[PDB]
């Protein structure tokens, strides 16, 4: 198990998340199908020029898993998935994002509500997680899991668990006070609210 350390202004980031008191909460799924959608885009326009690409799997989708047992709500979808680098470069660091440009609009006129168009919407899970474990798998590499419950640092290890063939899953250990995120009905109308038009079948899957 490597240890490393976020970036520090991702660290900032995510300690305004954690802390914050920001309503729509909900976001956080939008944020994650449309992470989803982007890397089953790249799977899909690679393939186009090399078919062996799937050969660790043909299906592009995105599943929704709640667990009310665990608490725990899960986002797997069978993208490109993330190398060991990617994870550490895109998790750990501002990276290609505008996030210096977010820390600055706290005076633009936009709150927490942006994230999103600043290329950071991975993060929001914070705002219902408590720790958020990514396992992932990509045609070049090896299968890793990344997980952080924030405070500054996180955590990368090679994953011997279930083998995923290709994509990214994300399990967001859900706060206490955030078990609605577990609910059939409030999970299908924050889908329906925001995500309805993703071109990838999102399925939920019934407890
Ligand atoms: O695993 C991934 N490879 C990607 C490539 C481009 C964009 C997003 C990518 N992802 C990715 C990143 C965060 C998620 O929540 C889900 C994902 O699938």
């Amino acid at each position: 198990v490597e240890t490393f350390a976020f970036q520090a202004e991702i660290a900032q980031l995510m300690s305004l998340i954690i802390n914050t008191f920001y309503s729509n909460k909900e976001i956080f799924l939008r944020e994650l199908i449309s992470n989803s959608s982007d890397a089953l885009d790249k799977i899909r326009y690679e393939t186009l020029t090399d078919p062996s690409k799937l050969d660790s799997g043909k299906e592009l989708h995105i599943n929704l898993i709640p667990n009310k047992q665990d608490r725990t709500l899960t986002i797997v979808d069978t993208g490109i998935g993330m190398t060991k680098a990617d994870l550490i470069n895109n998790l750990g660091t501002i990276a290609k994002s505008g996030t210096k440009a977010f820390m600055e609009a706290l005076q633009a006129g936009a709150d927490i509500s942006m994230i999103g168009q600043f290329g950071v919407g991975f993060y929001s899970a914070y705002l219902v997680a408590e720790k958020v474990t990514v396992i992932t798998k990509h045609n070049d590499d090896e299968q890793y899991a990344w997980e952080s419950s924030a405070g500054g640092s996180f955590t990368v290890r090679t994953d011997t668990g279930e083998p995923m063939g290709r994509g990214t899953k994300v399990i967001l250990h859900l706060k206490e006070d955030q078990t609605e995120y577990l609910e059939e009905r409030r999970i299908k109308e924050i889908v329906k609210k925001h995500s309805q038009f993703i071109g990838y079948p999102i399925t939920l899957f019934v407890e």
